């Protein structure tokens, strides 16, 4: 097709097509506002029809960036408000969006979405095409990475909900329930979509690819390889696509894979049939959720094939990866029960064990154990998630927070605390969902969910480096992450951050705040501590944010909020040093 423009214009159709390139654009270009963005959906939009009606026209025929990153330049205030992202435009392509990509903004500190049952309706009422544009440029911008066809579907879970209640009578009882569990399946989905990226950026193909055999195959136990081998394939350009903003190359070759997993889903699951019935985007999306299929009865030992076969070896110098993906399509089967980092991780321990014990060793006797030498890697994040669900089982998430808040301070006090806080805040809400699940169900929930966290902090790191050991973590290895940052403990050298006073002292400000405002105030507090006496333990910082925060309640219901601060504000400062000796 000559005008790839126009091929994708007509495989999409209007909506989705405009619907991704206000995605596309509130992503590239985050604080422009939204009417801004509106136009130039259109200027984009327009000349697609022309080729579609004419493809021989001239500038029909040239890429999609070219065509895109061509609009962005063009725009005013882009320098004014973006600034270095400005410069992006005296380079070409490929190296334009490159550049474009490198001045995404992963932590951009726009103000939070308020759920708003009365004032926002306003906008529903008045015009749907502008209250769901709006959400998809409101997501788009404080998530850069986001799977640019999964907005669009959120979206339309945005327009369903306030449908259901908007004019019903307990306005915020049917609604703000459903906005927030949304808003927690937005940052959730964000949070996986970040890590494919993140994977392809530090780690190219090979990984993401390791990692998609070993999730389809947990979840299509029932497919065979070369299905599972296609899928992959095919869903691994998906994602690569998206990660690189070619959000329409992206969506078209999702829908295909939809309509191909679709069309064979009786030899991939029969948990599709219920998604395959459904419109496109929850189609797609079903699939992308679809949960673990029911293992088949006449799964075979593992031994054979891989323990007691007489010839695996020249199998591996003839089959390099190819081998290696069987093993990994094999063991992931049977095992739900185990995060794919430690499916990954014991795949590294057979393209281990494999080269010691065939080459330059006589092979059937030592390697017919290899699938013990794996035990030692499962127990440990066994015992792991152990110990953690049952700190978090007994003192909450909130105080879990806390914990992990302090542990991770000092594994890395040179992190600033907003990032700090942020890890920890958003470890705990893991413990939260993994630790109820059957015990079963939980070291694949909290490691997998464990992943997303780590990633992104290595983002945030990215960013602004503090630390030459967390960028060992990030960068060493996908699969060893996480046993990575666990081995990490405070540096012997690290001189305590000189004391300010200034930084433990409160005012009546905090008492209008929101209580996730106001406990983040304390959980900063409580970094703050740890990085200014960085031996105290768990149990006294403890005692001193106990004290903190009865100080703050206190003042806080006090006639003269402000000078109930200022009198018994130092007093607890001081009383605190001493505390944390
Ligand atoms: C990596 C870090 C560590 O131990 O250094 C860590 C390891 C494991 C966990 C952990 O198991 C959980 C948090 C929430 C539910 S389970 C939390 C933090």
């Amino acid at each position: 097709h000559k005008s790839e423009i126009a091929h994708r214009f007509n495989d999409l159709g209007e909506k989705h097509f405009k619907g991704l390139v206000l995605v596309a654009f509130s992503q590239y270009l985050q604080q422009c506002p939204f009417e801004d963005h509106v136009k130039l959906v259109n200027e984009v939009t327009e000349f697609a029809k022309k080729c579609a009606a004419d493809e021989s026209a001239e500038n029909c025929d040239k890429s999609l960036h070219t065509l895109f990153g061509d609009k962005l330049c063009t725009v005013a205030t882009l320098r004014a408000t973006y600034g270095e992202l400005a410069d992006c435009c005296e380079k070409q392509e490929p190296e334009r969006n490159e550049c474009f990509l490198t001045h995404k903004d992963d932590h951009p500190n726009l103000p939070k979405l308020k759920p708003e049952p009365d004032a926002q309706c306003a906008a529903f009422q008045e015009d749907p095409d502008k209250f769901l544009g709006k959400y998809l440029y409101e997501v788009a911008r404080r998530h850069p990475y986001f799977y640019g066809p999964e907005l669009l579907f959120h979206a339309e879970e945005y327009k369903a909900d306030f449908t259901e209640c908007c004019p019903a009578d307990d306005k915020a009882g049917c609604l703000i329930p459903k906005l927030d569990a949304l808003k927690e399946r937005i940052l959730l989905s964000s949070a996986k979509e970040r890590l494919k990226c993140s994977s392809f950026q530090n780690f190219g193909e090979r990984a993401v690819k390791a990692w998609s055999v070993a999730r389809l195959s947990q979840k299509f136990p029932k497919a065979d390889f070369a299905e599972v081998s296609k899928i992959v394939t095919d869903l691994t350009k998906v994602h690569k696509e998206c990660c690189h903003g070619d959000l329409l190359e992206c969506a078209d070759d999702r829908a295909d894979l939809a309509k191909y997993i679709c069309e064979h889903q009786d030899s991939i699951s029969g948990k599709l049939k219920a998604c395959c019935d459904k419109p496109l985007l929850q189609k797609s999306h079903c699939i992308a959720e679809v949960k673990e299929d029911d293992l088949p009865s006449d799964l075979p030992a593992l031994a054979a094939d891989f323990a007691e076969d007489k010839e695996i070896c020249k199998h591996y110098k003839d089959a390099k990866d190819v081998f290696l993906g069987t093993f990994l399509y094999e063991y992931s089967r049977r095992h739900p029960d185990y995060s794919v980092s430690l499916l990954l991780r014991i795949a590294k321990t057979y393209e281990a064990t494999l080269e010691k014990c065939c080459a330059e060793a006589d092979p059937p006797a030592c390697y017919a154990t290899v699938f013990d030498q794996f035990t030692p890697l499962v127990e440990e994040p066994k015992s792991l998630v152990k110990k953690n669900c049952d700190l978090f089982e007994e003192v909450g998430e909130y105080d879990f927070q806390n914990a992990l808040i302090v542990r991770y301070t000092k594994k890395a006090p040179q992190v600033s605390t907003p990032t700090l806080v942020e890890i920890g805040r958003t470890l705990g809400k893991v413990g939260s969902r993994c630790c109820k699940l059957p015990e079963s169900e939980r070291l694949p929930c909290s490691e997998n969910h464990l992943a997303l966290a780590l990633n992104r902090l290595c983002v945030l790191h990215e960013k602004t480096p503090v630390s030459e050991k967390i960028t060992k973590c990030c960068t060493d290895s996908l699969a060893e992450r996480r046993p990575c940052f666990s081995a990490l403990e405070l540096d012997e050298g690290y001189v305590p951050k000189e004391f300010k006073a200034e930084t433990f002292t409160f005012h009546a400000d905090i008492c209008t705040l929101p209580e996730d405002e106001k406990q983040i105030k304390k959980q900063s507090a409580l970094a703050e501590l740890v990085k200014h006496k960085p031996k105290a333990t768990k149990e006294q910082l403890k005692t001193v944010l106990g004290n903190f925060s009865a100080f703050v309640a206190k003042c806080c219901g006090a006639e003269d909020k402000e000078a109930c601060f200022a009198e018994e504000g130092p007093k607890l400062v001081a009383s605190s040093q001493l505390a944390l000796a």
